[PDB]
RNA sequence: ACGAGAACAUACGUUCUUUGAACCAAGCUUCAACUCC
């Protein structure tokens, strides 16, 4: 009879769903030597280079 | 030197009036953005 339940999925390990977006060696990826990575948007990158 | 001669079966008149090709019906069902090294 439509037994609705609230599922709280506790991520005990690394959870990855992907979704079809591959990031190449230097293609939108910005990896620096302080053990964090930043990533960029294609539109503002391309117009920031074309300006 | 014909039961004959002469004589439009003719004139007038809307296949027309009223009438939803409608009513009902999920583009949906089942799918891990993934496996290997």
């Amino acid at each position: 009879m439509k037994k609705t339940y609230r599922v709280t999925l506790t991520a005990l390990g690394p959870i990855f769903i992907g979704g079809g977006e591959k990031l190449k060696k230097y293609e939108y990826i910005f990896d620096k030597q302080k053990k964090v990575a930043h990533m960029i948007d294609h539109t503002k990158f391309t117009k920031y280079l074309l300006e």
